[PDB]
């Protein structure tokens, strides 16, 4: 019980670890943090609102503004207040794929999608219940 | 062709949920022990296995400046005693509270799945942890 959620924590710290490590130098050509690559990795699955984008985070409403207000002034990011990714926000976000996709298509090539989909359903679920509690108090 | 960036952001967008829903969860705890999230994480850390900063830099990721220094500030609140660092009756007390929360709501996320569906999600979640460090040690 203990063990599952310690568990889930390591492998979370080792995903976020490695990733910061495979993304660093890409960050750094565009002078964004690892923040700002987060909220621009959430924009290109569809343009939301700072609102939105706190929510999502779980962060201070101006903690987000902060990094958007970043973001529009490096042009990674265009206005209507509905944010979307600008083309500069786009070439990123595919650098940042094209990395992402390379590791992890090596990393799972023997895996059965057939069990795969059982278990991407069992999280598909979690997730649901996740943002649900999330949602409330 | 390659749909493996939507597993990707999917894994990706689940982190980030779990990340979130765990920071508004201890919030409350974190301040009754005078402690900030960043801090917790690290104590999350040393329940573990006691560590030094070296080890601690790596794993953490970059880390060049104010990672030692939320070190320092541990022990001023009595959280890490001491070459090895440990949990103090304090800090372990946290942890110990800290696990109670998390598990009380992971079994209830979790209670109505069966047995062999969970364990095949650890299954293939602990495979892309071996091979996660199996890479992340190797350049
Ligand atoms: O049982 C687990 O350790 C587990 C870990 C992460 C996500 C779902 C899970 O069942
Ligand atoms: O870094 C770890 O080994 C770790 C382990 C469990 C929970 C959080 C963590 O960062
Ligand atoms: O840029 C990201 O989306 C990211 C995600 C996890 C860890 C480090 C990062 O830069
Ligand atoms: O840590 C934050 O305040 C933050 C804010 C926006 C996006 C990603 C983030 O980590
Ligand atoms: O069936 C799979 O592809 C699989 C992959 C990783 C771990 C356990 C598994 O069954
Ligand atoms: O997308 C999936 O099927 C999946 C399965 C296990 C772990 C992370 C994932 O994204
Ligand atoms: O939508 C999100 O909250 C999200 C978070 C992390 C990575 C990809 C995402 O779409
Ligand atoms: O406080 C923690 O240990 C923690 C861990 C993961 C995500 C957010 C957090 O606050
Ligand atoms: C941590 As930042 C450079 O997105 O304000």
């Amino acid at each position: 019980i203990e063990d599952h959620i310690s568990f889930l924590e390591k492998f979370i710290n080792d995903v976020n670890t490695l990733t910061a490590k495979l993304l660093k130098d890409l960050q750094t050509e565009y002078g964004i943090s690892a923040e700002q690559s987060h909220v621009l990795n959430m924009l290109s699955i569809e343009a939301l609102t700072v609102g939105q984008i706190t929510e999502k985070q779980g962060v201070n409403k101006a903690a987000v503004s902060r990094r958007v207000k970043k973001l529009l002034n490096a042009e990674l990011v265009k206005l209507e207040k509905i944010i979307k990714l600008s083309n500069k926000g786009k070439k990123y976000i595919k650098e940042r794929k094209a990395i992402m996709s390379h590791i992890a298509s090596d990393m799972t090539s023997d895996f059965d999608s057939k069990e795969i989909e059982k278990v991407r359903q069992v999280l598909e679920i979690i997730d649901y219940r996740i943002q649900s509690y999330t949602s409330k108090l």
